[PDB]
């Protein structure tokens, strides 16, 4: 029940236009995960939406 938030395991610097840069510990809601391993995500820190590499995050317990 409810949503699953994700937390960054490592810092990341974006290298392409629609990707987010983020810090370890930053939390996200996943907006879309049906297009491959880059997920469209919404940061709970910044309020921005953009792609993140899905192997940089883990589900929050």
């Amino acid at each position: 029940g409810g949503v699953t938030l994700f937390v960054a395991l490592y810092d990341y610097e974006a290298r392409t236009e629609d990707d987010l840069s983020f810090h370890k510990g930053e939390k996200f809601q996943i907006v879309n995960n049906t297009e491959g391993d880059w997920w469209l995500a919404h940061s709970l820190t910044t309020g921005e939406t953009g792609y993140i590499p899905s192997n940089y995050v883990a589900p929050v317990d």
